[PDB]
DNA sequence: ATCCGAGTCAGG
DNA sequence: CCTGACTCGG
């Protein structure tokens, strides 16, 4: 047991300029949840806060607001979104833990401050679980057991803050915290509290006729299998489609067959049920997920959905969108496309507005690769993909076919992380001689490309691990493995991860340079997504001439490269019409 | 119950 | 290559 003040009441030498700070939110999501305690470590002591209580004082809620008294916490995105909920600002983070361990070693998957802990041999702190459990499991514990463990963290906070900070130093991302990834956390608070506006009415009659639409379908499957079963489990359904059927199995899972909608492609000639489960997966996609999924979490009165943007969870420096996620919508298809109609701006006479940048994965490895080529067809801004199909058929700025296209298009998806010649057989529908063959193409016509991959896998054998413009980290052991799939694994890895990074490392600027501007510009716009490479924003529709300018302008200069970045902006008066 | 793992597919 | 939500079913 470690001893602290049991605080009943706000004393002012809780209020020193600097302080780790403990907010907890015990729930899973964030949004609008109960804080159930407050730990504050400082020179004067270490004091244990009920929220009730310290929520209501003046004193305290103008202590957090002041950017001029240093917190130093984990996560405080999570608790500047709680404390947003209860309309109290947070402000003067210094140092978030969680952060830090992420750029540390982000593969560890520090989820408290246990964990941050381990990394540093530090250990008088118990993890979540220990204190809560697992599922239904989950409880909050009666206040003994509580203030202990929220002032252990906090203690652990104010302990670890500079032996983290000193590595982080060493390890050169000193600035890759301060300058960036603090800033967004902030910048990413505000837009998971802003909230996106949904019209419940467009869900509601998308999948009003999608049931109808998808009874129909049922029943033909039905009907053309000879009897019913649960279409969803592929376990039952590859019996009716291998065995009673007596189709060709060309596919096959690690556990039986496959019915992966690229072996179906393959079956369709085979038989009419082959499209008609295709068609059946399809629109019960949209529905489950896009319709009854949306519509389950938009808050009723507001009639808007609070995703949590996850800072500190890939492996190579993304973000990712939870519950829901809005950073796979579809765009694809053209029907799937529609539900982003549904998807307006919180505000009477605003629009959403939107901006991309084109190809920047690509127009990083031209940068890291220093290959003239793709150098030149970037900085002459010639169709990147047109350019690809000549360079591998060599042929003209016209004798490009339209499947010449789908085809080079495809390499320069998978060429970003050195897709296998299998694998890109696979999504192009071909004979594996014809995949490596156009590989094969791509390498002679790009062969700057085919040195950084023989250069970066051994930068990763010499050092262990490969970083970023940005200077991010990723450790790889398994770059040495014995085993042939397992080094090939890491050897993509190996090559890729300086490209999502970068390309990541590079938006995440642009944001933190456009909060910036907005700012300073007095503008009401603000940023709603992040979609790994397009900003969504929603502003005044008197605003978009200047926005036109600005966004492209700020994301364009975001960085410096050996190729101008491109941008597309496009506005409408819903996701949808901004395309 | 309740957890986890694969599967499939939506996006990058 | 990097995710996540929904789904069955060991
Ligand atoms: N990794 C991956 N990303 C894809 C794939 N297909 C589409 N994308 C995503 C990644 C890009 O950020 C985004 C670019 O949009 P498009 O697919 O329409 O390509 P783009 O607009 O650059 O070319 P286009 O103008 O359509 O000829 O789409 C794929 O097969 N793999
Ligand atoms: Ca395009
Ligand atoms: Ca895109």
């Amino acid at each position: 047991k470690m001893a602290f003040t049991l605080a009943d009441r706000v004393t002012e030498e809780m209020l020193a300029d600097k302080a780790a700070l403990v907010v907890e939110v015990v729930e899973e999501n964030y949004h609008d949840a109960p804080i159930v305690g407050i730990a504050v470590v400082n020179e004067h002591g270490r004091f244990f806060l009920r929220p009730e209580t310290a929520l209501a004082d003046p004193q305290f809620v103008a202590w957090l607001g002041d950017e001029t008294k240093k917190k130093s916490m984990f996560d405080s995105k999570r608790a500047a979104v709680a404390l947003k909920w209860k309309g109290i600002e947070l402000c003067g983070v210094s140092f978030d833990l969680l952060l830090a361990a992420y750029l540390l070693d982000p593969a560890q998957g520090v989820d408290d401050v246990a964990a941050a802990a381990k990394m540093k041999q530090y250990e008088a702190v118990r993890p979540d679980e220990a204190v809560y459990g697992k599922g239904a499991k989950r409880a909050v514990p009666d206040e003994p057991v509580l203030a202990e463990h929220l002032v252990r963290k906090a203690a652990a906070i104010w302990e670890l803050e500079r032996p983290f900070l000193d590595e982080l130093r060493r390890n050169e991302q000193d600035r890759l915290l301060v300058e960036l990834e603090q800033p967004l956390s902030s910048i990413l608070a505000e837009m998971e509290f802003a909230g996106v506006k949904v019209d419940t009415k467009r869900l509601e009659q998308m999948g009003k006729e999608l049931a109808e639409q998808l009874g129909t379908v049922e029943q033909r499957i039905y009907e053309l299998a000879g009897q019913e079963f649960n279409i969803n489990s592929p376990k039952q359904l590859g019996v009716i489609l291998f065995e009673k059927l007596q189709l060709p199995v060309l596919k096959k899972t690690k556990t039986g067959y496959s019915t992966s909608a690229d072996v179906l492609e393959k079956l369709a000639p085979y038989h009419e049920i082959v499209e008609n489960i295709l068609h059946y997966r399809q629109l019960g996609k949209l529905q489950s997920t896009y319709i009854e999924g949306l519509l389950k979490v938009v808050r009723p009165d507001t009639k808007k959905v609070h995703t949590i943007f996850n800072q500190a969870l890939t492996q190579t420096g993304r973000l990712s969108s939870t519950e829901p996620n809005l950073q796979n919508i579809p765009i694809r298809l053209e029907e799937g496309r529609k539900i982003r109609q549904a998807f307006v701006p919180s505000e009477s006479d605003w629009l959403i507005f939107a901006a991309d940048y084109s190809q920047i994965e690509l127009r990083v490895l031209a940068h890291i690769a220093e290959d003239d080529n793709l150098m030149e067809a970037f900085r002459r801004d010639l169709d990147i993909h047109t350019k690809t199909a000549m360079d591998i058929f060599q042929v003209s700025e016209d004798e490009v076919t339209p499947n010449m296209r789908r085809q080079a298009k495809a390499v320069n998806f998978g060429i970003v992380y050195g897709i296998s010649d299998y694998g890109l057989a696979q999504n192009l529908n071909i004979s594996r001689k014809e995949a490596a063959e156009f590989i094969e193409r791509y390498f002679e016509s790009f062969p700057g490309v085919k040195r950084y991959m023989e250069n970066i896998v051994q930068e990763a054998k010499q050092k262990g691990y490969v970083t970023t413009l940005l200077h991010r980290r990723r450790y790889l052991p398994d770059i040495t493995s014995r085993n042939f799939n397992v080094r090939s694994f890491a050897e993509r890895m190996a090559m890729n991860t300086p490209i999502q990074g970068s390309a990541a490392d590079i938006i995440k600027k642009a944001m933190i340079d456009l909060n910036a501007r907005l700012k300073e510009e007095r503008l009401q716009a603000h940023l709603l997504l992040q979609v790994h490479d397009e900003l969504i924003l929603e502003a005044p529709k008197e605003e978009m001439e200047r926005l036109c300018r600005l966004v492209p302008e700020v994301m364009e200069q975001a960085v410096t490269l050996r190729v101008p970045l491109k941008v597309d902006y496009h506005y409408g008066s819903t996701w949808y019409d901004a395309k």
